[PDB]
């Protein structure tokens, strides 16, 4: 685990789609210039990492999954100044190079780092060289995200992770790593959820809870929760929501009862669910004449909206990692956890042995979780 | 309170032009006005009312694009009088509802289908025609119907403008330049410096030039399949020209390597499903906004990545203004010549010839036809 030399550790591997997690000895090479090499203290399994094995979708292996997590630097590579071995960290697949046209504008949170804009999920499959520091059993691994934290240690460029306060819980900071901030901004930066306001949001788990959490925050006067998974309820209230809604048990598709709920619509919709329904119902329940809606999941590659209706005042958009500039944000992210300012302990629901990753994935699939920590 | 026995256009029934009728146009209540059309124009809009294809209401006396003067207000009307210059339109401001009171949206609670607004305020607030001809009550169209001598609106849909207003030009603030203009202005709310993709170069798209170049765009790419219509296009302040036609890549991407990556501003004045995606994908990702304006087409699919990565989308209604309010100030703006509406007129027709202006829009060959008496 000493600088400059190789690491072996143990890691979740998928060898190829549609198939369980394994368990192997690999071998971390050290960060080369711009990178830094993590020692992962805790890590959760976001669906995204799940969707990555689904043999219906995109995906390279064979690859090491994972991308949110929180952990301690083990070595830097060369030039790099802004990191050192023992700094708490929680990377992230959101760059933040500060140097470039995309970082310089207030108006989003992307980053020329990024390549793919068509499949965000196979970008950052290797190391700017386009090199791997993986390797198992004499064959070269892909990375994920550009972060793969189901490994003990992991590479990451630099403009992929933030330093954070020194006393953080990284058992439970992990959680800032995507889950967490994604649903939180999506409601105060992407939605720009405002004081006295009105708001939908579709899909309970941490994404959504998270979302509430922002339109609580923001200072929103009703959230009515959506979920066709009545047990997410309880929690969803707990995090603010005044209002819960299960479509599998009304009559009426659940936008128009929104709609008559609220006698014209939501000022803002939050779709963390992302299917053809949440979607189209996420666009549905918002007022008109200045109804918006914020895709934050999806499952699906497109959604349909009548033109009649943007016309008549309804606005669609989406965030990308909640809207924040990763690098700047994320520290910030700990230190309101840290004054208490919103409550991560809520978001976990299991705690289990990085060997039981696989049943960290069955809990998740079958939604028995919001967030289950691996701990290695 | 008399009976005005004048000549009118009347859609008796789809599938069939215009024909001009004999009608009477019984005089204005309480909260109405009867204005005499002086210039009226033929807009898509009224062409579509006798497709098959689209949902409207008949007999009806179509036409909502205009500029007149009051011959007679209703009983209580005082901020209208004989003589006034007017200008009536679509978008309703009766200012005694919570639309007219929010800073947040120019639709007015007297709007009621919000599916299909074509065939919306087909009467007057009374539910009562003040239309008839042969012993037939008329609907009439989009709170307006211009495509008559006279005609009576309510007082929520027109507003007084410049005494000395040349209503021949004017009327185009009646629907198409405030919708184009207002979109680039209010809508996307196009910024100084920023670039802009406009698509379809019709009366709207042009005005949506006129509306990003007032509102400082630094670059304009204007977009049509008919290269006849970008001489004026570049006289309104485009700096770029592309004819879908003749580029062997998807129009999008041209604009998008033309522009190394796209540009902040696109507004659909075209409206197919074609122009509607390219409207999108045109867009720099991150903050790309995509403003619809023309529709032909009742859905658009627009891909969740998109949304993700940045893009943004939304629709103007007249253009985004508090219609009562705004009209009179866009009327002042060209008194002052912030902007020449001169260059959208095309050619001029008597009204009779109402059927000819609408050949000629469908040939392509015309911005607005000014339609006189
Ligand atoms: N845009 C961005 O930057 C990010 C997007 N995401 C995405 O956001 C989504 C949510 O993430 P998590 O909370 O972690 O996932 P999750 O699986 O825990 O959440 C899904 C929830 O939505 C509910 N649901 C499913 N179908 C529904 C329907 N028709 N109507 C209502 N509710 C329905 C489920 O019952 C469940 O409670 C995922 O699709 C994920 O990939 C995650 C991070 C960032
Ligand atoms: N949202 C609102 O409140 C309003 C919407 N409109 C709508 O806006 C649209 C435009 O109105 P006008 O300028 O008066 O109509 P128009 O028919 O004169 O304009 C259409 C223009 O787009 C072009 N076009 C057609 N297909 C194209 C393609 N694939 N690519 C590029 N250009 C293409 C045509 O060649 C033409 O020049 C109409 O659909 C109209 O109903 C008008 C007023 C207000
Ligand atoms: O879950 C993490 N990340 C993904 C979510 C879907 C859009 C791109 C980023
Ligand atoms: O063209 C004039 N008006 C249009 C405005 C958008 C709704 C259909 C009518
Ligand atoms: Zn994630
Ligand atoms: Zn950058
Ligand atoms: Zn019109
Ligand atoms: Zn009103």
């Amino acid at each position: 685990g000493t600088q400059g030399k190789v690491i072996k550790c143990k890691a979740a591997i998928a060898w190829k789609t549609g198939s369980p997690l394994c368990i192997e000895e690999i071998e971390v090479s050290p960060p080369k210039a711009c990178e830094v090499r993590i020692q992962v203290i805790a890590t959760c399994v976001c669906p995204t990492d799940i969707n990555a094995t689904d043999p219906k979708k995109k995906a390279l292996f064979p690859v090491v999954l994972g991308h949110e997590c929180a952990g301690i630097v083990e070595s830097v590579g060369p030039g790099v100044t802004n990191f050192k071995p023992g700094d708490k960290v929680i990377p992230f697949f959101a760059p933040q190079c500060k140097r470039c046209k995309l970082c310089l504008s207030p108006l989003t949170n992307l980053c020329g780092k990024l390549r793919n804009f068509k499949y965000p999920t196979i970008d950052q499959e290797l190391m700017e060289d386009r090199t791997s520091r993986f390797t198992c059993k004499g064959r070269s691994i892909y990375h994920f995200m550009g972060v793969s934290s189901f490994s003990q240690y992991t590479v990451v460029s630099e403009a992929n992770l933030a330093r954070v306060d020194d006393e953080a819980n990284l058992e439970r900071v992990c959680l800032i790593g995507c889950g967490f901030s994604s649903g939180y901004g999506a409601a105060i930066n992407t939605a720009k959820v405002t004081p006295g306001s009105t708001c939908a949001v579709f899909g309970l788990g941490c994404v959504g809870l998270s979302a509430i959490i922002g339109c609580k925050i923001a200072g929103a006067s009703r959230i009515i929760a959506i979920d066709i998974n009545g047990e997410k309820f309880p929690k969803a209230k707990a995090l603010g929501a005044t209002d819960c809604l299960n479509p599998r048990e009304l009559d009426k598709p659940v936008q128009d009862v929104i709609t008559e709920l609220t006698a014209g619509g939501v000022d803002y919709s939050l779709d963390c669910a992302g299917t053809a329904q949440t979607l189209k119902a996420a666009v549905d329940c918002t007022v008109l004449g200045w109804g918006s809606c914020t895709v934050v999941g999806a499952k699906v590659d497109e959604m349909t909206i009548p033109t009649v209706d943007v016309i008549l005042g309804r606005s669609i958009n989406g965030t990308f990692f909640g809207g924040w500039k990763s690098v700047d944000s994320v520290p910030n992210l700990v230190s309101d956890y840290k004054n208490k300012k919103f409550d991560l302990d809520l978001l976990v629901t299991h705690a289990l042995p990085f060997e039981s990753i696989n049943d960290a994935i069955d809990l998740m699939k079958e939604g028995k979780s919001i967030r289950t920590i691996l701990t290695f």
